[PDB]
């Protein structure tokens, strides 16, 4: 049986989901915010916080559902949610209300752009700016995941207005990303996934075993030192949590897969993956886009590095093994597995250790 | 990765039986767990006298010839530097709980130092015989070796609040940790022919090992649902949801190590029961005079325990006794609903 909070129990009727699909969503957003947010003492912005990861998880989901020029609209219903309502009680009258706003609009846009029935050009050129650089991959995969829209919705859910500098979201997000990436890494190759870190930096067990090591160490460093603020576990227990839902929540398949992790022969998710089977312009949506991802959209083709491997069409069909955007070249690759070895000295520095 | 823990434990357990290596790993793994199950909390002090308490418990794991069991209840007295009945007194003193946590606490340093003693103990057999005796015991048991009642309690305790929880909360919240805990340490167990692992005595086979995990997880959701609004129901919450977690998020454990996967295959005098019986909480002091005679006959006891593949190191149930253990353990969802308060 999946349980959530009766003050959600009849959202998202009547917008094209089936009974299963519409109680899947809401029991993934209650664990998913449960599990990053277990310290609150805002009910009222634990629940807009909730629904809003439940409009997160259709537009992941079933994107094409959801009007993304109507999430910062006010007094616009999509998929029955207020949307702009639900982020203004939760940032509005903190530091990073208007950042958070973009955060949110802009993970979702790129959601639905990626669902769709075919690649746009905003899309290709989101691929092409992840695969640029890792700080980049970092920033915009941040966004992709809301890692630093969920640290700052703890903090706002604490009622306390945050206050981490743009380098400790950095850091944060480095951090959760190597983790989060690591643990998700069979399912994301099975499904020939653009947004994975072990995509760009390679698929070698001992890379992965040593970066994952190093995060986790930083992690429990991060944790000693910031443990006895309500800000401080905010971070943490979101953090800390990332690679542990693949266990705690039901969305995953620990159970189906033999209460095991990181074993893709006896995997649900891996198994479901080996069974299967109108253009938004840099104008219309720029209002919405954050400054990283907007100089992101528009690198120039030629100040990206010429010797890694482009198409002009992402998707379609793979051979097993494959990831589904840009192929670095053997020198990119050794940028991005030296970027993540040096993680430990840049995360000191931006964390103030 | 390099260990961390706080700058007021650096300096203990200094010089007293354990190696350079041992005593930093012991005090990282202390907080580690104590960070784990016990994510929110208010007050420090309480916190650091929880964490001191939790490296003793891990000496007496390790080392439980250092460690002084009848010294620990008593005032004034220092076990391997610790104030062990202060620090109790500072974490529990003036609670509904307090002479329970006590006893709790003594109860499972005993038989942790009792399982590692060269030779088998008389009182280490009867406990071996008793968590074998019935599922409902193994449970209660493994509560006090695992310590699940006294971290809630402590969580409670840390947040400067009474624990309130009723002797049939503890009893499902228990069952509930344990069921998932000893599911996740199966293989572990089984490589060290442990006794304590409640799959030693329910059976080794996968398909029921998944089935009353994803209930018991199943159950511990409904329960985060009705008790996430209270500090006393997510003090509980974390520390039973993350038991199992510990296998990733500790260093201790071997997630890393595993290639990032979970579920891959005369020196002493001996202790009495009367020596020992003043610390006993009072499901332990019964189940230890159980008379042997009360027991099934048919199930496979030793004169003496462990020795030696692929086997736990107690008593082995008959056909039957494992029958009543899966039924028990499979009808947990009417049993802990009741208990809970979910009807
Ligand atoms: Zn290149
Ligand atoms: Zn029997």
């Amino acid at each position: 049986q999946l349980h959530y909070p009766k003050e959600i129990e009849n959202d998202l009727m009547n917008c094209g989901l089936t009974e299963k699909e519409r109680v899947e969503i809401l029991a993934t957003a209650w664990e998913y915010v449960r599990c990053g947010v277990p310290e609150f003492t805002n009910w009222e912005k634990y629940i807009a916080f909730v629904r809003l990861t439940a409009l997160t998880t259709v537009a992941e989901y079933r994107g094409k559902l959801v009007d993304i020029d109507r999430l910062l609209t006010p007094g616009e219903y999509v998929l029955g949610y207020p949307v702009r309502e639900l982020l203004d009680t939760l940032f509005a009258g903190t530091s990073v209300y208007e950042a958070m706003l973009q955060e949110y609009a802009s993970c979702l846009l790129f959601m639905a752009e990626k669902t769709r029935d075919h690649q746009s050009d905003l899309c290709k050129k989101y691929i092409e700016a992840i695969a640029s650089s890792p700080s980049r991959y970092y920033r915009l995969r941040d966004c992709d995941a809301q890692v630093r829209l969920f640290i700052a919705a703890a903090v706002a859910c604490n009622d306390l207005d945050p206050d981490f500098t743009e380098m400790e979201y950095q850091a944060m997000a480095e951090i959760g990303i190597t983790l989060y990436d690591a643990v998700a890494f069979y399912k994301h190759r099975a499904e020939a996934e653009v947004s994975n870190l072990y995509a760009y930096c390679g698929q070698d067990l001992e890379f992965r075993q040593e970066v994952y090591q190093t995060a986790r160490s930083t992690l429990w460093a991060l944790e000693t030192m910031w443990c006895k603020t309500v800000q401080g576990r905010s971070a943490i227990n979101l953090l800390k949590n990332l690679p542990l839902i693949h266990m705690s929540m039901r969305r995953y398949r620990f159970v189906e897969d033999g209460l095991t992790i990181g074993k893709p022969e006896t995997s649900a998710v891996v198994r479901a993956a080996r069974n299967h089977v109108m253009e938004r312009s840099f104008e219309s949506v720029q209002y919405m886009l954050y400054p990283e991802l907007k100089e992101a959209l528009q690198l120039p083709i030629t100040e990206m590095c010429q010797k890694c491997t482009r198409r002009e069409v992402y998707g379609g069909v793979s051979e097993e093994g494959q990831f589904g955007g840009v192929v670095l070249c053997k020198d990119s690759q050794e940028e991005w597995r030296h970027y993540v070895r040096s993680s430990e000295s840049r995360h000191l520095d931006w964390l103030g250790f």
